[PDB]
């Protein structure tokens, strides 16, 4: 389950209401931008060489949040 | 004179007018908030991996924003 990032990363889901709040709640976290032209998207920025890490997985963020749709796409790049 | 960090940093000064656009014509900034701690002060994000550097030192960037007062500092961290 567990989930690990060193980079930059998407949240997709079909109810996006609380991600923007939940995840200000990681120490990780610079910011968190909403996409203008599409609600279910959201970019998530981190701490530089900081690392994400959900010991619950993705399943931990799903339930925090309430969208059990919620995904992850980590922006990943060579340094 | 030739200024470099690896890191965010700070822009400060008295006419941060054009401050946001100049900045985004980087290509190593990933975004340009502005903070809400005072308006004189700007954050500025460097993408993942990249360098921010301007050739002439900070008088290039005091031209480009058309500031002469403004002043930069490079944010924290450890690798």
């Amino acid at each position: 389950a567990t989930f690990q990032t060193d980079a930059d990363f998407l949240l997709v889901g079909d109810d996006t209401s609380r991600y923007e709040e939940v995840m200000k709640t990681f120490d990780t976290v610079e910011a968190v931008r909403k996409s203008d032209l599409d609600d279910r998207v959201y970019m998530v920025c981190l701490k530089q060489g900081s690392t994400f890490v959900l010991n619950g997985g993705i399943e931990e963020l799903r339930l925090l949040t309430g969208d059990s749709t919620l995904e992850i796409q980590p922006m990943i790049v060579p340094t």
